[PDB]
């Protein structure tokens, strides 16, 4: 048997206690494991109260009264930035999105791309330095063994302010992959069936209702 | 009158203890300000045996004989990267080389890159990180009040290694501007004459040798 190392106990909806109430999707995390997770890949899917599945602008930033993207706060002016007039997306609209633990820096795909430019020799061995540290970093902020705790991501799409109601009822979610400190790469053997029985799939009350417990 | 906050006791060349002996270029500083230095900018300039001056690659990395750039220690096929065939330039040759304690920034040719892959706002934000950061550290390891301190570089052209004679024997500095932990910058007046007096231009060896003392 495959013993999950990264146990996902829940993915919710919360509203924050600011007066301005942000929506976010949070998801409640254990790492099950004896090794620290340097990185993680989880996917979610979206359902409305009647199991219909969602597309989503997944990772859509807020839109103030006067343009601003992406900020809290007030503006110097006086703007309150709390007020999201709209959303800016980001991502393409998908039925899924891939959450990784190291958003902060850039895939290892992409820096593979990098690697492999002709460039000067210095240059490459910038390069070299900049991946260790980014590595390291990563390292010192890992999930340590046992640690439950919760990353939570704002999700402004089909959420309308002025009434606190949320086109999305329920996110149900699938660690993909995860990255311990030493380096070791885990991979889901059961993702692919998942996604595949899931995404964009109308599901009963009864699974989305019960799906973590 | 002016009274400087970074005195230059002595810039010259010194080898290390390994069985290969690479050369340095060591500045030996002292703070005689109030304030910690974090940051500075001191040019050099390098003269030969007749106080003729001589036009350096100042940064260039060593190359070894499988052909590497900037390595340490032994290939996995036994080449020794402590054995310095040949040198790759960095800057172009020049009589002068100004020595930051602090980079100011990340190579525009990996800015650039990244841009393209990552765009234009996860850059700044990428920037403004490596920024704060790189002043962090800078603040953490400034030179403290009344300090002195070494601090090296490598100096590999007109080097060579399998005698041990070094082409420059003189190497005549200045500070241009210095750094305090707070942020404030103080500019040396008399660098321009200094740099004007020197760059370029022979200089008796009585000059030279007293030029420390």
């Amino acid at each position: 048997n495959e013993n999950i190392p990264l146990f996902i106990n829940n993915s919710k909806i919360q509203y924050d206690d600011t007066p301005y109430h942000w929506p976010s999707n949070v998801i409640s995390l254990t790492n099950s494991s004896e090794k620290a997770i340097m990185d993680y890949e989880i996917t979610c899917l979206a359902y409305d109260k009647n199991g219909k599945p969602l597309e989503l602008y997944w990772d859509a930033q807020n839109v103030a009264a006067d343009g601003e993207v992406g900020s809290v706060g007030f503006s110097p002016a006086g703007v309150d930035y709390g007020i999201v007039t709209g959303i800016s997306p980001v991502s393409p609209k998908s039925y899924s999105h891939t959450y990784r633990k190291m958003q902060q820096s850039p895939p290892q795909d992409i820096i593979s791309m990098f690697e492999k430019q002709q460039g000067k020799a210095w240059v490459e061995n910038w390069l070299k330095e900049w991946k260790q540290m980014e590595k390291e970093y990563a390292k010192q902020n890992a999930i340590a063994p046992g640690k439950n705790q919760n990353d939570a991501f704002l999700l402004f799409d089909k959420w309308k302010q002025s009434t606190g109601e949320h086109g999305v009822k329920y996110i149900i979610s699938c660690v993909k992959q995860v990255t311990f400190n030493d380096g070791s790469v885990w991979k889901n053997s059961a993702y692919e069936n998942w996604l595949k029985s899931f995404q964009g799939k109308e599901v009963s009350n009864s699974v989305l209702e019960n799906y973590y417990k």
